[PDB]
């Protein structure tokens, strides 16, 4: 399947060395793929279709949407009854937040700062049990472009979203904020493992 040999080059080729040296999503280069899964829930579907077709309207007939990874202990409620802003401190604020990097992602699926690791070996770093992140589409809109810490509740005035850029004194990597549960559809739901260099 060449889709689903996509989504395992965008989850390999977008891994990055963190600067927090492997401290909340552990110590790897490469990922070990287990399963890619496409999650088909009508009713998440158009509720995001619904949402993308608005924010288009809004937005010059353009929904700017990106393909982002999302990492969560909560992955399961997420699959069936989609993303809560109700759920959502950050940089960002209140939103819920997606990655280009799968790596970035990755230091989220155990928690915030990757938590205490894995439920079995309390192990940020560990090599044996399986993780999942998700890969979503994300509608963006129009995005607003920030560097240093904007503890929002919602987007801006006039805005979809929020995009955190890179900046000396802030962000590594880039982040997506959205603060609408419905601007986003959790597309496939990866398990894998992060592997020992
Ligand atoms: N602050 C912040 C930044 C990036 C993130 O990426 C994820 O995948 C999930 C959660 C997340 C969070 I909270
Ligand atoms: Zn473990």
């Amino acid at each position: 399947d060449k889709e689903f040999q996509s989504v395992e080059e965008e989850m390999q080729s977008t891994v990055r060395e963190h600067r927090d040296g492997g401290h909340a999503g552990g110590i790897f280069n490469r990922y070990n793929i287990l399963k890619i899964q496409k999650v088909c829930n009508k009713k998440l579907w158009e509720r995001y279709t619904h949402r993308r077709k608005e924010v288009s309207e809004e937005n010059h007939n353009h929904a700017n949407e990106r393909m982002l990874f999302h990492g969560s202990p909560f992955v399961n409620a997420i699959i069936h009854k989609g993303f809560d802003e109700r759920h959502a401190g950050g940089m960002f604020g209140a939103g819920i937040y997606f990655a280009e990097n799968s790596s970035k992602s990755n230091q989220y699926v155990y928690g915030i700062g990757g938590g205490t690791g894995c439920p079995v070996h309390k192990d940020r770093s560990c090599y044996i049990c399986h993780r999942q992140l998700l890969f979503c589409r994300v509608t963006l809109g129009k995005s607003f472009l920030q560097f240093s810490a904007m503890k929002m509740a919602h987007s801006p005035p006039g805005h979809h979203s929020v995009t955190g850029r890179p900046s000396v004194n802030g962000l590594a990597l880039a982040e997506y904020v959205i603060y609408r549960g419905e601007q986003a559809y959790p597309e496939y739901l990866i398990t894998y493992q992060i592997m020992r260099p």
